[PDB]
C-alpha cells in the first residue's frame, strides 16, 4: 500500500466541472496507485512510500508515476513531497518538523508535473487548464490508442471542450455521447441521399458537427473520471460503422450518374477501414500507443470528415471520396513499409 | 536472475522439425525468464530461483509460470525440480545428494505441466505432439483447416522459410484468387474457390512455424492481421465487380459483405486493443469468423453462386457485429 496524505482546505469544497476538488485530488491519485487520506494533523500510518501535498492543488497529469523520493514542482512551485518508506524513522509526530529533518538527511531532486496551485481566484483559470488537459496529446500525459490529429487539436477541441464545459454539469454519460455522435453521422448520411445541394450542404455541416462532438464522448469520460473499456470500444467501433455508412450514402447517389464511383466508393470506404484499423492493430500487438514519428499523410478521421464537409459544401463530395481513397490507401500501404523497420 | 539447470542427454542433439531438442528447451525456458545452464556435473551460481531437470524432455507448454516450490511432473512422472534460493544453503557438491538433501527438508507440492519425456524410439511421437501444441481458432480452422496446414509446416520446418514469408506468400495466393474471379468463367470461379481455401489453409502456416520455431514477432503479428484484411477486401470486391455487370443491386450487397467482413476483425482487435485480453465469446456466437467466410465463399464457388456467399457473409457478418455490440455491454468497464 502507498498512501497520499493531503492537508485539508476549504478551497477543495468547490465543484469545478462537475466534480469537488477533493474528489479530483482523490481520483488522480488513486489511479496514481496511492490510498488517500486527508488531514488536519498528521497520524503517520506504515506504508512502502509516502506522497505529502500541503498546500492546495489541481493535479493535471493523467498517467502520474512516481518512482524514487522527490519534490514534486510545477513551474518551480513545490507541489508536494515524494519520501520513501524510511520517513517513518524520521517522523516525530510533528509534520513541519519531520519535513524538515528528512529533508536535510536527503539531498531531493525536484521532478516536474503537471498541475495548478489552488487559490480563490485562479479558479477561472483552473478550469481552463484543466479542460485543456482533456484532449488526446503527449503533454497531459494520457496514453491513448491514438493521438489527436491536427484539424483535431486546433479546430475540433476548441468547440468540442466548450461544449463539455456545458455538459460536465449535467448527468450525461459518456456513452450516451458515443451513442448521439453515432446518430449525427446518420443523420447527415440521410441528408446526402436526398440529392440536392441544399440538403449536401447540411449533410457536410452535420457531418463536422459529428467529428466535434464525437471529441465530446472522450473529454467528459476523462473530465469525470468515467472511462470505460467499453467505452472506448463502442467509441471506435461506431466510428467505423459511421465512416462505412457516410461513403456508401455518397457512393449509392453518385452511382446513379455513373457506376464508376462504386470502385472510389469501395476504395474510400476500405482506406478509412483500414487508417482506424492499423493502428487498433498496432495498440493490440505491440500494447502501446499508435504513433507517427514524422512523415505522415494526414488523412486520419479529424482530416477525412473535415474534407468531407469542405467538399460537400461545394457540392462536390465525389472529389472528397477521391481524396480519401487515395491519400487513404496510400497511407495504409506507407504504414506496412515504415513499420517493417 | 533465475537459474535453470539442465543436464546433458545425446538424445538433445536430435533435431526436431528444424530445431535441436537442446536448443528447444533452451529458448523455451528463456522465454519463461531463466538463464540456462547445461550441465555434466553441476557447480551452483547465485540466483533467485534454480529450476533443475535431470531426464531428457520436450516442453510442450506455452506460457510457462514458475511462482513457489514445486515439483514439475507430466503424467505422474517427475520432468523437474524448482527450487528456491535457499537450495544454495544445502548444496554440497554432489547434485544426487543435495536433491535427496533438499527434498527431505521439504514437502514439496506436485504442478502439471505439459510435456513428454524423450527417449530414442518416441521422437515420432514427440513431433505430433509438438505440431498439435502450435494451433481462438473457430471450428473449421482447428477440425479442417490445421490438419492440412500442420503437414505444410512440418515439411517447412526443415527450410529457412520464415513467419513472414509465409503471410505475404499467402497473401499473393488471395489476389490469384481474386484475379480468377475477374476472369468470370465457371471454371475459373471454381479455381478461385480452391485457392481461396488453400489460401485460408496456408493463413495457419506462418503463426505454426513461428511458434515452431520461436520466431514470433509483433510486425509479423500486425502484417498477419493487416493483409488479412486487404485480402477479405480484394476477395469480395472481386466476386462483387463481375456480379454487378448483371445486376448492379449486388455493389450493395458487395459494400455490406465487405464491411461486415472488416468489422469481424475490428472488433476483435479493438477489444483486444480496449481490454487487452483475447476475444472469445463464453457461449452463442455466428459462426463467420474469417475461417468460415472463405470456406462459404469456397463452397459456394464450385457450383457458380459467388453471389450466395456475398448475401451469407453480409447477413450474418452484419447480425455477428451487431450482436457483439450488444453482448460487450454486459460484463466490461
Ligand atoms: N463512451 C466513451 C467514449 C470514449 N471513452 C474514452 O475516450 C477515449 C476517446 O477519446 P476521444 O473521444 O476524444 O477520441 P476521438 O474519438 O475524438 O478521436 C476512449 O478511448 C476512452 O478511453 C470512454 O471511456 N467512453
Ligand atoms: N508472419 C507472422 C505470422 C504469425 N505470427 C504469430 O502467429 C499468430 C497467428 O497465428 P495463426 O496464423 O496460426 O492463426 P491466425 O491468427 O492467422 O488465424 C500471430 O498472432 C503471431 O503471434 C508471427 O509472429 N509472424
Ligand atoms: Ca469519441
Ligand atoms: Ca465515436
Ligand atoms: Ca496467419
Ligand atoms: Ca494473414
Amino acid at each position: 500500500m502507498r498512501l497520499a496524505y493531503v492537508k485539508n482546505h476549504e478551497i477543495y469544497g468547490e465543484k469545478l466541472l462537475g466534480l469537488t476538488l477533493r474528489e479530483r485530488i482523490e481520483k488522480t491519485l488513486q489511479r496514481a496507485g496511492f490510498d488517500v487520506r486527508f488531514f488536519d494533523e498528521l497520524s503517520l500510518e506504515e506504508a512502502e512510500d509516502y506522497l505529502i501535498i500541503l498546500e492546495p492543488v489541481l493535479i493535471l497529469e493523467r498517467d502520474l508515476l512516481l518512482e524514487g523520493r522527490k519534490i514534486l514542482v510545477s513551474d518551480g512551485f513545490t507541489v508536494g513531497y515524494f519520501f520513501g518508506g524510511d520517513f517513518r524513522t524520521v517522523f516525530d509526530g510533528n509534520l513541519q518538523s519531520s519535513i524538515e529533518k528528512y529533508l536535510s538527511l536527503n539531498n531531493l531532486e525536484s521532478y516536474e508535473i503537471w498541475a495548478i496551485k489552488l487559490s480563490n481566484d485562479n479558479l477561472k483559470t483552473a478550469e481552463k487548464l484543466l479542460l485543456s488537459s482533456l484532449i488526446k496529446a503527449k503533454r497531459t500525459g494520457l496514453k491513448p490508442a491514438y493521438y489527436d490529429g491536427w484539424i483535431a487539436r486546433e479546430i475540433n477541441r476548441k468547440v468540442s471542450l466548450r461544449i463539455s464545459r456545458l455538459l460536465a454539469d449535467t448527468s450525461v454519460t459518456p456513452n450516451q455521447i458515443t451513442v448521439f455522435s453515432f446518430f449525427l453521422s446518420l443523420v447527415g448520411s440521410a441528408l446526402f441521399l436526398l440529392n440536392s445541394y441544399l440538403t449536401t450542404l447540411l449533410a457536410g455541416v452535420i457531418i463536422q458537427l459529428h467529428s466535434i462532438i464525437d471529441g465530446c464522448d472522450g473529454e467528459i469520460a476523462r473530465l469525470k473520471f468515467m472511462e470505460s473499456k467499453y467505452g472506448a470500444w463502442l467509441d471506435g467501433v461506431l466510428d467505423r460503422y459511421s465512416d462505412f455508412i457516410i461513403v456508401f450514402s455518397i457512393t449509392y447517389v453518385l452511382s446513379a450518374s455513373n457506376p464508376v464511383y462504386w470502385i472510389i466508393g469501395f476504395l474510400a470506404a476500405f482506406a478509412s477501414l483500414m487508417i482506424a484499423y492499423t493502428g487498433d492493430k498496432f495498440v493490440a500487438a505491440y500494447m502501446r500507443t499508435y504513433s507517427p514519428e514524422g512523415f505522415a499523410i494526414p488523412i486520419t478521421r479529424d482530416f477525412r470528415l473535415l474534407i468531407i464537409f469542405a467538399c460537400s459544401v461545394v457540392n462536390l463530395p465525389s472529389l472528397a471520396l477521391v481524396i480519401i481513397a487515395l491519400l487513404g490507401n496510400f497511407e495504409a500501404l506507407r504504414r506496412i513499409v515504415a513499420l517493417r523497420s
